[PDB]
């Protein structure tokens, strides 16, 4: 292949080319006008087509890197709207795009993106080209590491919905449904895949693959080893360009992947066959979200392979990831029903186990025992999540958010508002979705939920870093980072963040905000409280809020708002610190 990017537009097609760039250019640079993103498209795009009909044209030999990177360097604004960012220009491949990468913002703070069905429709009506490109370039922006392949097929689901729905009278009744379930879609892939970047930047290629195997031999348990691993590294190669910026690699690797997968469904997976009918975009989806197949009936006991044979620790000594990938292969598999960080705690304790056993002058003797050491290990999950559902099943979710906020709070007062808020809104919904799901379902819906908000929040306040205890949780482990967080507490010597009224004054601007808009300014209000008060109780903080709460209702119902507010606000935040004593 003399040139990397005819051929990527050979295997591509025109039209998914063009989404990727649209979508790789708009999580680079992500404040640009859609128009001047367009135009980039379009010129990256044209110089393929002359590439592809000719590979000895000038430059058609430069690496997709260089050609992206030097396009980037191009753009008009880059200075005057990405700044510093501008500096990375000076730099040389690969450095320049590694430069790039940490300048992509995780926190943008972009207007929130709501359906507004009369709106839309008529968007939909006015330019459907431009209302299609500007939904990956909206998504896109907002989440800098979405998954390039995945974000085009959501889009095609977007087309789909307003498609059938804006034709009927009831557009609105049609479309909302729609478009919430696809709004949660969206961020739950974001977050999913913000985690597998993180990983690779954070503890590398290894980690990335063993947390594949794991989730793979859960979801594909009939498949043999060589076969999960071929697929899982290929897989890792896949999200590792992608999290790199190499969009169109990415998606030319995937569509081979899903290709390999379809034409070996047998050998991997019963419930495939829906999914490798399908086009695509469809079908790569498909498998990534395929459920896990029916255990085999005619797998044996672990013990005799990895607590009984005596030449154990003759093949741990020479094919050490080999003979640990196979434990946690197998260990997987038998599992489906364990988060994948549990599943490899599990094998970090393995490992740890053997290490300790094999040095000691009888190793069969000790390593007998191994699989006790997992009992308390399963244990530990299982009791969190029933603590979590047992609440949220009680209170509600928006009382369980808050009572996630103030326990987040006082575990790490020094994080800021808005991502204690948003971890623990997260977390609230995440009680929602998983608690309602057989046993078998919800242990790993919610560990494996939580693994993505704690992701999230480390992300966050990698930014800016404010606390060591956090850093230690983010930075040590990714198997125990939840047993990390789990462990932390409010630590004796914090001080007390001083009082400040403005802090939980409240106006009437509140009572034109949206719902959640509403809640958000509640629910940092009650992080403040905490920082302010930490070692008050949950209990005389539910009713502090309570009271805030009862005072916006009231007030925004008003028929003269700002009075009230101006005449009620003071004696809340008067009365408010007495009652936190
Ligand atoms: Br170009
Ligand atoms: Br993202
Ligand atoms: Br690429
Ligand atoms: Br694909
Ligand atoms: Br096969
Ligand atoms: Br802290
Ligand atoms: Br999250
Ligand atoms: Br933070
Ligand atoms: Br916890
Ligand atoms: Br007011
Ligand atoms: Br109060």
């Amino acid at each position: 292949h003399k040139s990397e990017i005819a051929h990527r537009f050979n295997d591509l097609g025109e039209k998914h080319f063009k989404g990727l760039v649209l979508v790789a250019f708009s999580q680079y640079l992500q404040q640009c006008p859609f128009e001047d993103h367009v135009k980039l498209v379009n010129e990256v795009t044209e110089f393929a087509k002359k590439c592809a009909a000719d590979e000895s044209a000038e430059n058609c030999d430069k690496s997709l890197h260089t050609l992206f990177g030097d396009k980037l360097c191009t753009v008009a604004t880059l200075r005057a709207t990405y700044g510093e960012l501008a500096d990375c220009c000076e730099k040389q491949e690969p450095e320049r795009n590694e430069c790039f990468l940490t300048h992509k913002d995780d926190h943008p703070n972009l207007p929130k993106l709501k359906p507004e069905p009369d709106a839309q429709c008529a968007a939909f009506q006015e330019d459907p080209d431009k209302f299609l490109g500007k939904y990956l370039y909206e998504v896109a922006r907002r989440h800098p590491y979405f998954y390039g392949p995945e974000l085009l097929f959501h889009a095609e689901e977007y087309k789909a919905d307003f498609t059938e729905c804006c034709p009927a009278d009831d557009k609105l009744a049609c479309l909302i449904p729609k478009l919430d379930a696809l709004k949660e879609r969206i961020l739950l892939s974001s977050a999913k895949e913000r985690l597998k970047c993180s990983s690779f930047q954070n503890f590398g290629e290894r980690a990335v693959k063993a947390w594949s195997v794991a989730r793979l031999s859960q979801k594909f348990p009939k498949a043999d080893f060589a076969e999960v691993s071929k697929i899982v590294t290929d897989l890792t190669k896949v999200h590792k360009e992608c999290c790199h910026g190499d969009l169109l690699e990415c998606a030319d690797d995937r569509a081979d992947l899903a290709k390999y997968i379809c034409e070996h469904q047998d050998s991997i997976s019963g419930k495939l066959k829906a999914c490798c009918d399908k086009p695509l975009l469809q079908k790569s989806h498909c498998i990534a979200e395929v459920k896990e197949d029916d255990l085999p009936s005619d797998l044996p006991a672990l013990a005799a392979d990895f607590a009984e044979d005596k030449e154990i620790c003759k093949h741990y000594k020479d094919a050490k990831d080999v003979f640990l990938g196979t434990f946690l292969y197998e260990y997987s598999r038998r599992h489906p029903d364990y988060s994948v960080s549990l599943l490899l705690r599990i094998a970090k304790t393995y490992e740890a186990t053997l290490e300790k056993c094999c040095a000691e002058a009888d190793p069969p003797a000790c390593y007998r025992t191994v699989f006790d050491q997992f009992t308390p290990l399963v244990e530990e999950p299982k009791s969190l999540v029933k603590k979590n559902c047992d609440l949220f099943e009680e209170v509600g979710e928006y009382d369980f958010q808050n009572a996630l906020i103030v326990r987040y709070t006082k575990k790490a007062p020094q994080v800021s508002t808005p991502t204690l808020v948003e971890i623990g809104r997260t977390l609230g919904k995440v009680g929602s979705r998983c608690c309602k799901l057989p046993e078998s379902e919800r242990l790993p819906c919610s560990e494996n939920h939580l693994a993505l908000a704690l992701n999230r929040l480390c992300v966050l306040h990698e930014k800016t870093p404010v606390s060591e205890k956090i850093t230690k949780c983010c930075t040590d482990s990714l198997a125990e980072r939840r047993p990390c967080f789990s462990a932390l507490e409010l630590d004796e010597g914090y001080v007390p963040k001083e009082f400040k009224a403005e802090t939980f004054t409240f106006h009437a601007d509140i009572c034109t905000l949206p719902e959640d808009e509403k809640q958000i300014k509640k629910q940092s209000a009650l992080a403040e409280l905490v920082k302010h008060k930490p070692k008050a109780t949950k209990e005389q903080l539910k009713t502090v809020l309570g009271n805030f709460s009862a005072f916006v209702a009231k007030c925004c119902g008003r028929e003269d708002k700002e009075a009230c507010f101006a005449e009620e606000g003071p004696k809340l935040v008067a009365s408010s610190q007495l009652a936190l004593a």
